[PDB]
């Protein structure tokens, strides 16, 4: 039985895949979205059966659960997601792409449209046309926000799984454009750059680490939300990420409190590509569903394995924001703001940050800002 455990478990993958990804990529940013690969990677699943299906159960953490199940959560969760907030701008763009000759089976393109808005193409690898075939579908279903997803395609490829992911919200409590300046930010190669460092004093949901100080920022109608983690003097980024499971997450969000703080965040710009199946995947579980000795009986009764699992996410941070920040009555009266002094939350080194759903918990996004570029 698929219940509320489903939302606990797919943030167990989302930590999972954030630390896998780190320890086999150099690259000072990192942007995933861990739900759009778990549900990319239940697409495959559909056709899977045996040891292939189950290293693919185990490495999405959804052992137990019937095809049946996860295709109606995955459904129901990825069209909530998608229309939840209309102000936010977020896709998640799915295609199997494969190898043209045997046809793929009726119960699994049906299935993959259905749950997962999904086209399985049958393409020959070698033609001129499928590369610019397989970036045409990824402009037109992420109206043009990811327009290149690859560079080259084998001609001996099987089977592409190809996710395309994109987010840009607008806050609950805008920025001034006019508070924009430029200040330096710490980059993780040790360089210091200069950036455009957005600043304002607001309410915002707060709580502290041994390691980092969090701030929740609320997104458009407050369905969404991004949470900064930012490694206190001393502490760095990588030891943010090694932390992060869900006790250590459930901690966070049960300190979170409505907090007067002094804010200074840079705009920023993130677009990350991933090859899961290279070493990110096989690491986490499944190693079966990328070799010749893969069962997926469900796709087609002629061979076939994953290929590869390309993973390309954007991201987009400034100002824009619902409403102007109200005047308050201690910025009028002219005297003392008791209680607590406004903490001062200056991103001007590396940071993790992750997107969040707020009424179910789910991570949508989670990633890292070791450069600062727009």
């Amino acid at each position: 039985p698929l219940g509320s455990e489903k939302i606990e478990k797919d943030n167990a993958f989302a930590f999972d895949l954030l630390q896998t990804t780190r320890k086999h990529v150099t690259e000072a940013n990192v942007f995933i979205s861990p739900l759009s690969v778990s549900m990319a990677l239940n697409m495959t699943l559909n056709g899977a059966a045996g040891v292939t299906a189950d290293e693919m159960k185990t490495a999405l953490r959804e052992t137990g659960y019937t095809m049946e199940d996860i295709n109606e959560y995955s459904h129901s969760l990825r069209e909530a997601l998608l229309k939840v907030d209309p102000s936010t701008t977020i896709g998640m763009a799915n295609s199997i792409w494969y190898k043209q000759g045997e046809l793929v089976k009726e119960p699994f393109i049906l299935a993959n449209r259905t749950h997962y808005d999904a086209e399985v193409k049958a393409v020959d690898f070698s033609s001129p046309a499928t590369l610019p075939a397989i970036n045409g579908w990824c402009a037109q279903k992420t109206n043009d926000k990811i327009t290149k997803i690859l560079d080259y395609i084998p001609g001996n490829a099987f089977m592409y799984l190809i996710n395309a992911v994109y987010f840009k919200g607008i806050w609950v409590t805008q920025f001034k454009k006019s508070d924009t300046k430029r200040a330096p930010f710490r980059k993780a190669d040790g360089t210091t750059q200069e950036v455009n460092m957005m600043a304002q004093k607001s309410t915002f949901g707060y709580t502290t680490d041994e390691c980092c100080q969090y701030l929740e920022m609320d997104y458009g109608n407050k369905a969404f939300s991004m949470i900064v983690m930012l490694p206190n003097e001393g502490q760095t980024t990588r030891d943010v990420i090694e932390q992060l499971d869900n006790k250590h997450w459930s901690m966070i969000i049960k300190g979170i409190r409505p907090t007067q703080v002094s804010l200074r965040m840079p705009r920023f710009k993130t677009e990350c590509k991933y090859g899961l199946e290279k070493k990110i995947l096989p690491e986490m579980g499944m190693n079966v569903p990328f070799t010749e000795t893969a069962d997926f009986p469900g796709i087609t009764d002629a061979a076939i394995f994953i290929s590869r699992v390309i993973h390309k996410t954007f991201v987009q941070v400034d100002e824009e924001g619902t409403e102007a920040a109200a005047v308050t009555a201690v910025e009028m009266v002219k005297t003392s703001s008791p209680s607590t002094t406004p903490i001062n939350f200056h991103i001007n080194k590396p940071f993790v940050f992750a997107i969040r759903e707020k009424s179910t918990g789910v991570i949508l996004f989670i990633g890292e800002i070791g450069e600062v570029k727009e």
